């Protein structure tokens, strides 16, 4: 088990555009492209919203994709984001101290995180990030459940707290 493994189990594999929990148009293993309108928005709205979509898929590919990719194309977005995830924690004044003060297992779930909801948004778990950097697991998993994060996708959340929890793979054995 290891970071792509973890997050290709997390995120899942679709090869067309789709919307995820927070409205957010998708593709590939969890590459996010723009926002979605309301569900009633307009028909005018929708059609531009899902042309948006296309367009930013169309310039990360450097294709006319039409919102389809194949397996190659979504592990080459894939591998970019798992890069771009970890170059932002490395980048971020409150992330890389937790990040180099963690083991290679929590490393991956911290990354998985970033990967998730951005720098910015996982930098500003304050409180969890102290105990974490404090190797308080059983608080720090209390805390992070704490969360829009946990509410929202609950069974994904669980599993990046027992992985910070214990240290180990196991919520992602058998899956
Ligand atoms: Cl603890």
């Amino acid at each position: 088990m290891n970071i792509f493994e973890m997050l290709r189990i997390d995120e899942g594999l679709r090869l067309k555009i789709y919307k995820d929990t927070e409205g957010y148009y998708t593709i590939g293993i969890g590459h996010l492209l723009t926002k979605s309108p309301s569900i009633n928005a307009a028909k005018s709205e929708l059609d531009k919203a899902i042309n948006a979509a296309k367009s930013e898929l169309d310039k990360a590919i450097g294709a006319n994709t039409n919102g389809v990719i194949t397996k190659d194309e979504a592990e080459k977005l894939f591998n970019q984001d798992v890069d771009a995830a970890v170059r932002g924690i490395l980048r971020n004044a409150k992330l890389k101290p937790v990040y180099d003060s963690l083991d290679a297992v929590r490393r991956a779930a911290l990354i998985n995180m970033v990967f998730q909801m951005g720098e910015t948004g996982v930098a500003g778990f304050t409180n969890s990030l102290r105990m974490l950097q404090q190797k308080r697991w059983d608080e720090a998993a209390v805390n992070l459940a704490k969360s829009r994060w946990y509410n929202q996708t609950p069974n994904r959340a669980k599993r990046v707290i027992t992985t910070f929890r214990t240290g180990t793979w196991d919520a992602y054995k058998n899956l």
